[PDB]
């Protein structure tokens, strides 16, 4: 089955880093605004996971490279 595909990067909840913080590491590492920053950082915490960007497989392994660097649980998957 054809392996040239999106591919997403999961950011899930963790119980040690801050609200706060997961906000700043998102608008850091991805230029996000602040109101898109939070929302993507409370539906880590409220629903368990959340995607936070998407596009190759090679373009996402970089985000979750980034994200762990800066703590967060972060993995990839092929989006369907
Ligand atoms: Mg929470
Ligand atoms: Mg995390
Ligand atoms: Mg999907």
């Amino acid at each position: 089955e054809s392996t040239e595909a999106p591919w997403v990067t999961i950011v899930w909840d963790d119980p040690v880093n801050l609200m706060s913080y997961v906000t700043y590491v998102f608008q850091k590492l991805f230029g996000y605004s602040e109101p898109h920053a939070t929302k993507l950082m409370l539906q880590v915490h409220n629903e368990g996971k959340a995607v936070v960007s998407a596009g190759s497989r090679e373009s996402m392994e970089v985000d979750v490279s980034k994200l762990h660097a800066a703590g967060l649980w972060a993995t990839m998957q092929q989006d369907r």
